[PDB]
C-alpha cells in the first residue's frame, strides 16, 4: 500500500520515527478552498492553512497559471554573477515599495531558515567590513522559532529544535518569553512586565558587553511558540534598549507576513521599523518555496561595500529567487491586494477571536490569545495552579486528535492549540472551525473526567 | 525605470560584486528551450553550464511542465510533520531507495543542498548522541571542497570564497588536502603514491584531534564548484579504508554528481564509494523546482528513529521538505532520465566533449584537460612548464568566460578552469557547437595573450 511505502522509506519531520512505523501516515490526497482530504476521501478544514502558509487556500487558479506561464518561459534560472531574469526583478520591487519601513534591497532564498541563517552570515559579514569583529552575538527569545539550520535552530528558542542536536552553538543568546499568563509576576500589568523584559535585555547586553551584540531578532508574535502576543508597550521599550546599543533589529515575519496579524506585517500590527525583515510561507501561500531577506540602506551599503572588497558576495543558493518561485509569490501578493484579503482577513479574525472567547470560562480553557486571524487556546489541568494534566503537551496532543476525528487539522503547541486559518475562510467556515474545537474541546473535558 | 535599472534598485545578487553591480546592471535572462537561454536583447547562448550543472533535461521539458499542472490542481501544498504524508514524496522516495547504488533505508527531503548537507550535520550529531558517543562530533571535509553555504555547510565547504568575511569554519569543522594532481602532486609523485599521501594525511589528522573525536568524513565524488577536480587513482578507496578503521561515516555529496552526469547514475558508482549518506539536488528535478534529498542507510536512521522515540518527535524539519510539487516534477524528472537512456547517453555526448576538447591538449596555454563523463574543465596556464598564471590566477578564465558570452556560449570560470556540464539531452551537432565556441573563445584568448 501507499502507507507501507511511506512507512519502509521516508524519515518524516517532527515525527516519532518508531511511532511512525507502527501508525504509518495520514496521506492527504488532494485539496480544495480551505479543505484537505485524505486517501479515505474524508474531508478536513485546515484550519492551520497547513504551516500557517497556505493564504489563498489549496485551490488558487491564478497562482497555477502563474508557474504555467513562468514554466513555458523560463523554468530555471539563477541570480549568480550578475544574471538575472524578470520575475525576481519584478518581485524584488513589489517587496520593495510595500515595506513598512524604508528598505533597500531584497535577498531571496528558498525557505526562512536559509533566509534567518543568511542573516546570521550577513550580520557577521557586515561588522566585519565595519571593523568590528567582536560585533557578532545574536539575540532572540524562548519559544522564539527561526527555523531548523544550524545557526538559526540556535536563534530558535524552542528546546524540541535543540535537545540532541549540540545546540544552540557559542554567541546565540535568549532572553524572556513576553508571555504575561506564564512569566509576570503575581498582580503585575502588561506595561510592568514590558518594563521588566526591557531591563532582562538592557542586563544581558550590559553582561555580555554591547560591543559583542550585533543583533535582536523576534517575531512580532511568537507562531510556532504558542501564538505569544507580546504585553503593551513591549516592542517600543525594546527597540529603545537596542538602538540605545547600536544593535540591529530583524523583525522574523515568516508567519505574520501578508495580512495574518490584521494588517500587511506584524511590523505595523505591533509598531516594530526593523532594519532588517524576514519573509515567507504565505509569500506564496506555500505553492513554491520561497523566502526573502529585506535589509534597509545602511546593511545594503557595509554588506555591498565587502563584496567589491573580497571580490563578489560569497554568497548564494541554487534556488536563490527562482523564476516559478518569483513568478508565483508575484501573483500572490497581486491577489491578497486586489481582493482586500488583509481586511477580510481582519474581519473573520475577529469572528473567530469572539467566537472561541465564549469558551473563556470552560475548566479546561486556562487563556485564549490572538491577534487577527492566528489564535490559540492554552488548555490547562487546572485554571488556578495553571498546571497541566499529566505533563505539558498531554491535553494538546488529545485535543489536536479529537479535532482531527471531527474534520478540522490543528496544530497543539504544547497544551495550545492552534488557529491559522487561510486568509479567504468565509463566515460560516469561521463558525465550523469553532464548533469543531467545540466538539474536541467536549471530548477531552469527558476524556479527563 | 527599464527591468534593468529596477534589478540594480531592488536586487542583492549572490555571487556578485554589487558595486560592480550598480555599475554593469544585470544580464537578464528571458527565456529558454532545450539547451538554449536567451537574454532581453533576443541573443541565444548555449547553457553549456545547463544553469548551475543541474538543468539536466533543458529548458523546455514539456513532461515536467505537465507534472507540475497536475499536482497543483491536486494539492498545491502539503507537509510531512507530524506522520502527515502525500503521495509525490512517497513515489519518490521509493524510487530513490531503489535506485540507490549502496543498501539505504530512508530519505529525508530538503528545498536545497546547503539545507540537506547542513541537516547531514545535525543528524550525525543526533545519531551519536542516540548512540551514546557525545564526543564523535567532528566533520572533515576538503580545501575547494563545495558543500553549501549555510553557517554549518560552508564550514564544510573549502572554498576560501565561502568563508573570508564570515567568521568561518566553525570550531569542529576539519579541511584536508585538495586531490589535485596536477596542483599538489609533489614533483614526479604518481596518482598511487599522491592518493597515499592524502590517506596519510586523513589518517594524521583523526590521530591529531583523537578519533573518537571524528563524526564524518564528506566529499563530492568529483568536485564541481573547486573546478572539475578529478581524483586520482585509488583515492576514493584508500580514504574510505581509513574512515571504515576508525568508524568514519562517509558522506558522498551528489549533488553535482548525482543522476548520470559522471557516465554513471552516481559518482559513488563512478568512484568505488560506498556511502552511509548521500546527498542530492540539481539534476533531481533539472532545477524546475527547489528540491534536495538525504538518502541514510539502515544504521544512520536505526539511532536516530531509537532517540526521536525517547524525546518525542525528531524536532527538524522545513516546511517545504517533499514539497508535492517539487517532489512530483522531481518523479517525472527520474523516469524521463530512465525511459531515454539519458545515463548512456550522457556517457556517449562526454567522449565526443572530451574528444574535442583534447584538440588543444598541446596549446601553449592549455594546462590540462579534465573530466569524467559530461562534466569538462580545461585549466588555463600562462606556462605548462611553471603552471604559473598569466598575469594573476583567474585572468585567462575571466576572460575566456567573456568571449565564450560573445560566441553565444555560457560557462563558468573556476580560477582559470573553464568548466562544461551541458544538459544531459545535448545532441552530437550540440556537442560540436559546445567545442567550437570553445575554439573560438580560445583563438580570442591566444591573440590576446600572444604567447608568440
Ligand atoms: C516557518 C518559520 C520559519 C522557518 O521556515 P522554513 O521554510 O520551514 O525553513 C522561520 N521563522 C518563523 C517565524 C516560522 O514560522
Ligand atoms: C549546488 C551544491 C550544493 C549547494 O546546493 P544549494 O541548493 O545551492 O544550496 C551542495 N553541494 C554541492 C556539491 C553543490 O554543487
Amino acid at each position: 500500500s501507499l502507507a507501507e511505502k511511506d512507512i519502509q522509506y521516508q524519515l518524516h519531520p517532527y515525527t516519532n520515527a518508531r511511532l511512525h512505523q507502527e501508525l504509518g501516515p495520514l496521506i492527504i490526497e488532494r485539496g480544495q478552498g480551505i479543505y484537505v482530504y485524505d486517501d479515505q476521501g474524508k474531508g478536513y478544514i485546515e484550519a492551520m492553512a497547513g504551516l500557517g502558509s497556505v493564504a489563498l487556500g489549496f485551490s488558487n487558479q491564478r497562482l497555477i497559471k502563474a508557474a504555467e506561464q513562468q514554466f513555458n518561459t523560463l523554468p530555471f534560472y539563477h541570480l549568480f554573477n550578475h544574471k538575472s531574469h524578470r520575475p525576481s526583478i519584478e518581485l524584488a520591487e513589489k517587496l520593495i515599495e510595500m515595506a513598512p519601513v524604508p528598505m533597500s534591497k531584497v535577498f531571496f532564498t528558498n525557505s526562512g531558515s536559509e533566509a534567518n541563517d543568511t542573516v546570521v552570515k550577513f550580520v557577521w559579514y557586515l561588522n566585519n567590513a565595519l571593523g568590528k569583529p567582536a560585533k557578532k552575538k545574536f539575540i532572540s527569545r524562548v519559544n522564539g522559532y527561526h527555523g531548523v539550520t544550524v545557526a538559526s535552530a540556535s536563534l530558535t528558542g524552542l528546546p524540541g529544535n535543540q535537545r540532541g542536536f549540540d545546540l544552540p552553538l557559542p554567541g546565540f543568546l535568549h532572553v524572556g518569553c513576553p508571555h504575561h499568563y506564564r512569566f509576570a509576576l503575581a498582580g503585575e500589568s502588561e506595561e510592568h512586565f514590558a518594563d521588566r523584559l526591557a531591563v532582562e535585555l538592557e542586563q544581558k547586553i550590559l553582561a555580555e558587553g554591547p560591543e559583542t551584540i550585533a543583533a535582536f531578532i523576534g517575531e512580532p508574535l511568537m507562531g510556532a511558540g504558542g501564538v505569544i502576543v507580546p504585553p503593551r508597550t513591549y516592542w517600543e521599550k525594546i527597540q529603545k534598549v537596542c538602538r540605545k546599543y547600536d544593535i540591529l533589529v530583524i523583525a522574523d515575519e515568516v508567519i505574520c507576513g501578508f495580512g495574518r496579524t490584521g494588517q500587511m506585517f506584524g511590523s505595523q500590527t505591533f509598531g516594530i521599523q526593523p532594519d532588517i525583515m524576514v519573509l515567507s510561507k504565505q509569500l506564496s501561500s506555500s505553492y513554491q518555496p520561497i523566502a526573502a531577506i529585506l535589509i534597509n540602506a545602511p546593511v545594503f551599503e557595509g554588506i555591498a561595500d565587502q563584496s567589491q572588497a573580497l571580490g563578489a558576495l560569497g554568497h548564494g543558493f541554487t534556488g536563490s529567487g527562482h523564476p516559478v518561485a518569483t513568478a508565483v509569490a508575484l501573483e500572490n501578493l497581486k491577489i491578497i491586494e486586489e481582493e482586500s484579503l488583509v481586511e477580510h482577513a481582519a474581519q473573520m479574525g475577529q469572528l473567530l477571536r469572539s467566537g472561541l472567547q465564549h469558551f473563556i470560562d470552560h475548566p479546561l480553557v486556562g487563556e485564549i490569545r490572538g491577534c487577527g486571524l492566528i489564535a490559540a487556546v492554552e488548555l490547562v489541568g487546572d485554571r488556578v495552579s495553571k498546571a497541566p494534566y499529566q505533563a505539558l503537551g498531554t491535553l494538546g496532543r488529545y485535543m489536536a486528535g479529537r479535532a482531527q476525528e471531527h474534520g478540522m487539522i490543528t496544530r497543539a503547541m504544547g497544551d495550545a492549540v492552534a488557529f491559522c486559518p487561510p486568509l479567504i475562510v468565509n463566515e460560516q467556515e469561521v463558525g465550523m472551525i469553532v464548533e469543531r474545537f467545540a466538539r474536541a474541546l467536549d471530548d477531552t473535558t469527558q476524556w479527563v473526567g
